[PDB]
RNA sequence: AGACAGCAUUAUGCUGUCUUU
RNA sequence: AGACAGCAUUAUGCUGUCUUU
């Protein structure tokens, strides 16, 4: 696999994540909620052409924001 | 102020203001590349449009997210 | 009715990853 | 050449915010 293309579907995963806790605390705006919902269908054809989990990658895109925060 | 206008822009900010330091560490791939200059310019216009600015909205966001993620 | 941003559907151009004799 | 995702430009439909008769 393509170190970027991994670690940028990693990061793309946890974002929407976060996104998602955000949309689910009565937060996102009605455009947030749309690109919420445009970014998980995205998500979801990049993980099936890499092979890889929406949910694994999610714990990986944490770690990697973590590191560079800090 | 629209309350989620304005926390959906603040944690925008803050998200690509993260997306932006993993580009920093060459952690991106092209489309995230090509994502990040586009999401600049979306955000400089609702910035714009609402009056605010995204360094001090990007804080906000900062506060909003560490909130949701406890 | 205007400004801004987005989403959906279409067109055209392009980028990236992977597969490909 | 195929699959996937995106970006740029353009068309149409729509959503939100704010402004305005």
């Amino acid at each position: 696999m393509d170190p970027n293309t991994v670690s940028s579907f990693q990061v793309d995963c946890f974002l929407w994540h976060v996104r998602k806790r955000v949309a689910d605390q009565e937060l996102g705006d009605a455009p947030f909620l749309d690109r919420l919902r445009r970014d998980q269908k995205s998500l979801r054809g990049r993980g099936s052409t890499l092979g890889l989990d929406i949910e694994t990658a999610t714990r990986a895109g944490k770690q990697i924001v973590e590191r560079i925060l800090k």
